[PDB]
């Protein structure tokens, strides 16, 4: 049965004697052995949301838990270093004190946490090699690639990490100089003062260190996370050589739940639970024999896969055809297989209905993302290529990263491009499944260049009667893209390397 489990609140104090504040949760047994300790670094203070609670339903399993505000947080001293090396290092110094003062097994440790909570918690387990098991929720792993992919600034993610900041804490210099760059509009700037330091607060980075240390990781996201993309976490796993499993789902706000403003539903907690029974009290629950790839679909059914690798198995791939048409130039995505030798322009810097998200309010804390649907006929051709696959008069589901290779050739030498693929219905509303952003700076105008574009892993029930369609167009509303108006891109497909989208439907 479920442990009685006694809560203290104390200040304990980090690696340079910065007192923490932090809950203590303690089963109560009593005669009585020592228990699995779990450290847990709570997140951002959005309202509702419940971190002591979900560390005190853990602790209820049978583990003395450590739930506490990080440095700079409200209830502690020192400042936000946005998971810096001493905010890591606290994370030892918590461990520590847990096994001089409670019950905890020293040969039993464990952290968890979500997002800012989710990636100190994988880079102490690079850091600290008596953990053997993490659980990092609606985490990071490469923060660059998150706020910085394919070098265009995350506008909506770097002004959602400012405002979760401001919400939690006092910053120390590094986020305040991002929140300078950012009440100015500046994204490319708070982008450039973070990307020095940046690696060091990536568990990308520590890959070989986490291999070497060997703990059970368990990873969490969703699709449609608001500050980091699915893309550089799967990744990252996919480098683990260690125990591991990966699920990643749509999210949705749900009302009356620990964390359902920060997207996560409860059973996401009742999963790390048993990975934690499994690998730290070694109770026969099978999650040991459980595929490492798990993937909950938009309408809510599984997949599994035992490797990323399988994901893509019998991809198809797409031969992007050329435009056409009298009234809305379109192009066709064919199945073996395409056309080559085409050129077609538009005009950059142009707005388009398909984007990634809407116009977000000024300090909205919103942790993930609802993008907007696009009514295909009303994307403007001039401003956007679009190819169109078939009908489909049965279910299919994609489950993985979709990949497009495109050949560009800009008129200017700074352009962003951005692909989105929809689920297109019969009558042309789409529903976004995935997209990439792509900045080409400095580029020679009027040189062809061909880019292999890793569209966000996602999973999506297609259903019959829909199609899918791919938009590439020069501006998003999310993103700090820098297309100019007057400018233009023209796409091609070149015998030697044909622009071609390729799908992992199942």
């Amino acid at each position: 049965e479920m442990a009685t489990v006694k809560t203290t609140h104390r200040t304990i104090a980090g690696w340079d004697g910065t007192p923490l504040g932090a809950f203590v949760i303690e089963p109560q047994d009593a005669g009585g052995g020592r228990y699995p300790l779990l450290v847990m670094p709570s997140s951002w203070a959005v309202p509702s949301v419940e971190y002591v609670g979900v560390a005190q339903s853990l602790a209820q399993r049978g583990y003395v838990v450590i739930s506490y505000s990080s440095r700079g947080f409200w209830e502690s001293g020192g400042s936000i270093d946005i998971a810096g090396p001493s905010t890591v290092e606290d994370v030892s110094a918590l461990i520590d004190w847990a096994l001089d003062n409670t019950r905890a097994d020293p040969d039993r440790i464990g952290v968890s946490g979500i997002s800012y909570g989710a990636g100190t918690s994988l880079l102490a387990a690079a850091r600290d090699p008596r953990i053997k098991a993490v659980a990092a929720l609606s985490g990071w792993a490469d923060l660059q690639a998150s706020l910085y992919s394919n070098d265009t600034p995350s506008a909506q993610g770097i002004a959602l990490l400012v405002a979760a900041g401001l919400v939690t804490g006092r910053p120390g210099a590094e986020l305040a100089t991002i929140n300078r760059n950012v009440l100015a509009g500046n994204y490319q700037g708070a982008v450039d003062s973070l990307l020095p330091v940046a690696a060091q607060r990536s568990p990308a980075a520590s890959i070989d260190e986490i291999n070497a240390n060997q703990p059970a990781v368990f990873l969490a996201n969703a699709f449609n996370d608001s500050l980091f993309p699915p893309g550089q976490l799967v990744d990252f796993f996919n480098r683990l050589k260690g125990p591991k499993q990966l699920q990643m789902r749509h999210g949705d706000h749900a009302l009356n739940e620990a964390l359902g403003a920060l997207g996560i539903p409860n059973e996401v907690y009742d999963q790390v639970g048993d990975w934690f029974d499994h690998y730290l009290k070694a109770v026969a629950n099978g999650i040991d024999r459980q595929p490492a790839v798990q993937l909950k679909s938009q309408k809510g059914s599984w997949s599994s896969y035992p490797d990323w690798q399988a994901t893509s198995k019998g991809a198809v791939s797409y031969g992007l055809t050329a435009p056409s048409g009298l009234l809305l130039p379109t192009g066709g995505l064919a199945e073996h297989g395409g056309g080559t030798g085409w050129n077609y322009r538009i005009g950059s810097g142009l707005l388009t209905a398909a984007n990634s998200g809407v116009a977000m309010a000024s300090g909205a804390l919103q942790m993930i993302n609802l993008p907007p649907g696009a009514y295909v006929p009303f994307v403007g051709r001039s401003a956007a290529g679009v190819w169109q696959g078939p009908i489909q008069w049965s279910a299919k589901r994609l489950d993985g990263a979709p990949e497009v290779r495109l050949t560009v050739t800009p008129s200017r030498a700074n352009t962003t491009l951005y692909a989105y693929l929809y689920a297109e219905d019969v009558l042309g509303n789409g529903q976004l499944i995935s997209h990439k952003p792509y900045t080409l700076r400095g580029a020679t105008p009027g040189q062809a260049k061909t880019l292999d574009l890793r569209l966000e892993a996602s999973s999506w029930n297609l259903p019959a009667g829909s199609r899918l369609t791919l938009v590439v167009d020069t501006v998003d509303l999310r993103y700090a893209g820098i297309s100019q108006l007057g400018g233009a891109v023209t796409f091609t497909s070149p015998a030697n390397a044909p622009s071609v989208l390729k799908v992992p439907l199942h």
